[PDB]
Order: structure tokens, then sequence, then C-alpha cells
């Protein structure tokens, strides 16, 4: 078996391939310790490593490793996984939204970054706790689905009133900029974590239609964990981008791109 | 007397001018009755109106006013302010800071608009009030102009565990990202305000200096209230331009711009 990794600041993601038949794991970087073990007890033709923990995976297995660096990683697992999809795309910017959000822009052949930003994942854990007590990944995000955003979250609309707004009146004027108006509100913990996902959805997507306007392409290609188990960002991001005329896709195991590249760049 | 009203979503600025001579004010668009009030006992000769609560300012004065779009009004208060304060710039972006922030390429002749986000001073007082519950402006600015971050943000070099990282390892990698690794202790409301202002920071001069790229132009000029009594958010800021390889301007009453604007456009 081949094995790739990608050892990030919060998740481990390991592929591994033998004959054309893959393994999808994921681990926390928590766990970093038992990934070693576990790779120490098997049996690896080859082993390709990238992520900023990967150092620490090389310096405690029996074995060598290629280390490759993590942009050039998820660039090549990327592609292979749109082709695989029936994605041909001319070029593309992708976001990778981990831990933090990296932006790339794919000109057909080869990636080079473009900017990043810490709106991610981390911050929605992060802040998520911040507001909520709650350190559960799958019990955050699914209150986050049944929230509302409305006394949080100030409009266009609620700024220009009854005039014509410059922009459109839906679009969010400001994040958190209603709270001051609804202080007789109680904010429910679901409520305030729709809205931090609503920030940071909004975020990575202006970057990106941003971007994407400066390399010329129309197409917006979003991975990374913080997809999991969030419906709500993955909503928040596809709608903005459409509205601002891009074409969003996602793309299945998007979240392994960096650990298939890996083995492919070997 | 000749009277220029920015009406915003949370503040509204006012200029009079009699002898070529300049008065500047602001009053809270929560007490927009009392700007109201102070309108409909005035003799005034000329009144402009501009921004989101300019309709409402106009729908309850008994004189009449001639109305502005904000953005041509807000660049061009800022060209004047610009030279009165010595700077010849040839071009700039310019970010707004309200209550939501907006961004502009000035190419020497007129604006266009080249995005948009709703992290600026909305953000800043109503996120800061979930994690502080200060509701005071000064008070909740004050309370995080010491706070540490250190706790709260994480870096590039948190993930980049001992390897070397393929970008800065100072730079914040994820806002909020730091603390699930800091449960033991309590997050104080200093250094959580802190890192509220930390992270409106980053996300306005990472979209400022993108479209400075875009836009052919190392000029980045940063006006709105937002600015006010937060030094740290200003710090923020400009340090950030300065690494990206831009040029931070302040004007001294730049939060006027579009006040004075309205007066001079005809
Ligand atoms: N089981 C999980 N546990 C913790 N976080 C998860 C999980 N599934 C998805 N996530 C989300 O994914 C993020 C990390 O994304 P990922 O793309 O793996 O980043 P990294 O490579 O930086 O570790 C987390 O910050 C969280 O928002
Ligand atoms: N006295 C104040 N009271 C409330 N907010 C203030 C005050 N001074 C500065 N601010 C900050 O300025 C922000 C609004 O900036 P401004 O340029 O006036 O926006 P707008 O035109 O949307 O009112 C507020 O959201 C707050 O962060
Ligand atoms: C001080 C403002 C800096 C905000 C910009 N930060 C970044 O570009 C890093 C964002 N984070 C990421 O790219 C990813 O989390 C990696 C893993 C660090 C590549
Ligand atoms: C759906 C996400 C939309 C984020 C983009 N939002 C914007 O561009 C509005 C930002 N706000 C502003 O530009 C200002 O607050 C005004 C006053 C609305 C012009």
């Amino acid at each position: 078996m081949k094995v790739g990794i990608d050892a990030g600041g919060t998740l481990i993601k390991i592929v591994q391939e033998q004959d054309n038949q893959r393994t999808f794991k994921t681990e926390l970087t928590k766990n970093i310790d038992q990934v070693v073990e576990w790779l120490n007890q098997q049996q690896i033709e080859k082993l390709c490593l990238t992520g900023g923990n990967a150092g620490v995976i090389a310096e405690n297995i029996n074995i060598p490793a290629q280390i490759f660096v993590e942009f050039d990683a998820a660039s090549q697992g990327l592609g292979i996984l749109l082709k695989e999809q029936g994605h041909d795309l001319a070029d593309y910017i992708f976001a990778n939204v981990g831990t933090g959000t990296s932006l790339h822009y794919f000109d057909g052949q080869s990636q080079r970054r473009v900017g990043g930003i810490g709106t991610g994942g981390g911050m929605i854990q992060g802040l998520g706790y911040l507001l909520s007590q709650i350190t559960d990944y799958k019990q955050l995000t699914d209150m986050a689905q049944h929230g509302d955003r409305n006394t949080i979250d100030l409009k266009v609309r609620h700024i220009y009133k009854d005039t014509e707004p410059p922009i459109p009146g839906d679009l969010t004027a400001a994040n958190f900029g209603h709270v001051l108006h609804h202080l007789d509100a109680d904010f429910t913990p679901s409520n305030k974590l729709a809205a931090v996902i609503g920030v940071v959805g909004e975020v990575v997507t202006t970057m990106a239609i941003t971007v994407a306007r400066e390399f010329k392409t129309e197409n917006i290609v979003y991975i990374g964990s913080s997809f999991h188990n969030n419906a709500l960002l993955r909503k928040v991001v596809e709608d903005y981008t459409v509205l601002r005329g891009c074409k969003p896709y996602y793309v299945e195991n998007g979240a392994f791109s960096g650990a298939i590249g890996a083995l492919y760049l070997e």
C-alpha cells in the first residue's frame, strides 16, 4: 500500500491506496501519537507527508518519507478529484478552508497562493466555544443549523431603510451589527453559532470572488474539512458565490486533496 | 450657513460651513430625532445629505435638502481632506470602515466600488458585546487596548510544529483558533476584545491589500469612525498593510468625508 498524509493543525487526513482501492481516514491532530504508532505497525511501500504537522510524523516513524509543501499537494489532489468527478475546469480559484483559509489561483496547469485569512474552521470552533461553551464539533455544528441570524446581523436595507440602497438591500452590511438593537434579546447559543458561521462564510467567499475577478476566472472550488457536517457554511458560501456571478464547486473527498496529492507528487 | 450631513447606520456626521470655515459634530443615529429638531430651527442656505438614514432626515425636516449617493460623496470629501493635509496621491484604494466596510479604487479622477464586507465597526460593537457585555463604546474599545491575543489566536508557526512554514510563521493562521488549546483557564474580557479587534482589522486589511494588488496601487487610505478611540485597530491595520508592501494613510476628520463631499458635489 501507498500512504499519503496531510497532517494539519486540527485534522490528520490519511489516504491509503492499494490496487485502485482507496481508504479515506480522518484522525485528530490531538491523536497524532496514535497515527505514528499505526504507521509503525504497517507494511508501507511509499509514504508521502504534507501539512504543518508532517515533521512530527516524520521524526517519530521508522521509515523514510517524502515531504511536500501543502499548497502544491492540495492543488495536485484537487485536480485528480475534479477530473474523476467530471469537472473539466479550465482555471479556478480554490479556497482551502481548514483551521485557517488559504486561497489559490490554478491557471489550468499549476497553482499560485493569492491570499489567505484567519477566518475558517478554527474560528468556527474557537469563537463558537467562547459563545456557547460547546467543545464537541458535531454538537457545535448541529446546533448552529438551528439558528437564525436575523437579530444579530445587519442588512443593507436596515441601514438605508425606506430609501433606495446603492447595493442590494438583502446583503449583510454588518455582521453582528444588529446586536445592539436587540439587547432585549437573550441571544441563543444556536443563533450566535449561526452568525459565527455566517461571518466566516461571507469573508471566505468575498475574498474568493475578489481574487477570481483579479485572476479572470469564474470558477471557485471550495475544499477543507470545515464543510463537513456544516450545511449552513456550505449554503452561505454557495449562495453568495452565485450571487456575485461565480460558479462554486464542492468535491467529494475534497478535504483529502492534500493527502492524495502527496501520493502523486511522488 | 451650509450643512452637509452623512447619516449612517451608527453615527450622523455633521459639517457646518460659514466663512469658508468648518465645524464638525457627531450624534448617534439612535438620536436622529434630535438632529431633525436642530435642523428645523435653523436658517440654512444649503443642506446636503448622504448616507443610509438621509431619507429619514429628509422626510422629517420642514425644509428642503439635496441628497447625494454616499460612495461619490465620500470620494469627493476624502480628496478634499487629503489635499488639505498635504498629500498628493495619484491613485489609491480607500476603505471606508463604518458600521460595515466598503472598498473603493480611486484612479486619480473618480471612484469605483471594488468590494465590501460586513466586518467593521458594527461587528466590533456587537460581537464585542456578546463576549464582554459592555455596551458603552469608549468603554468597550478602551478595554481591548491592552488585551493579549496569545491564548486566543493561532499563528502559522503554531501549526508548523518545528518545521519551516511556507509563509511567514508570525502570521495569524486562525483567529480564535488557540481557544481550544487553552481551555484550562478563563478568557478575560480584554483579551477577547483585543481578538475581536484583531479579526476585524485583519479582514479589512486583507481585502484592502488584495484590491490594491488587483488595481495596481500601493496606496491605501483608511477612513471611518471605526478608528476613533481605537489605537489598537489602527495598529493592526497599519502593521499588516506595511507588511504587505503597501502604504497606509489615516486622515484627520476622515469619518466626515461623506459629509464634506455632499457639500461639494454638483
Ligand atoms: N471531526 C472533526 N473534529 C474537529 N473539527 C472538524 C471535524 N470535522 C470537520 N472539522 C472542521 O474542519 C476544520 C479543519 O479543517 P481541515 O481542512 O482538516 O484543516 P487542517 O488541515 O488545518 O487541520 C476544523 O477547524 C473544523 O472546523
Ligand atoms: N461614539 C460612538 N458611538 C458608537 N460607535 C462609535 C462611536 N465612535 C466611533 N464608533 C465606531 O464607528 C463605527 C461607525 O463608523 P461610521 O464611519 O460612523 O459608520 P456609519 O456611517 O455606518 O455610521 C461604529 O460601529 C463604532 O465602531
Ligand atoms: C495578520 C493578518 C494575516 C491574515 C493572513 N493569514 C494567512 O494568510 C494565513 C491563513 N491560514 C492559512 O493559510 C492556513 O491555515 C495554513 C495552514 C497556515 C496555510
Ligand atoms: C452576503 C455577504 C455580503 C457581504 C458583502 N457586503 C457588503 O458589501 C456590504 C458591506 N457594507 C457596506 O458596504 C456599508 O456598510 C454600506 C453602508 C452598506 C454601503
